[PDB]
């Protein structure tokens, strides 16, 4: 235990690397966004799904 970035950050890196689109990179975007602001982890997933949906790298 240390913070509760990694309890947000399971929830997040989770949701994020659900994401089937986006590209590793952008998929480890997110886990880094996760750490420059845990606080925004949901946000990021909001990201992170409007990414995948809007780049849809196919």
């Amino acid at each position: 235990v240390d913070n509760k970035f990694n309890k947000e950050r399971v929830i997040a890196i989770g949701e994020i690397m659900r994401l089937p689109n986006l590209n590793s990179l952008q998929v480890v975007a997110f886990i880094n966004s996760l750490r420059d602001d845990p606080s925004q982890s949901a946000n990021l997933l909001a990201e992170a799904k409007k990414l995948n949906d809007a780049q849809a790298p196919k």
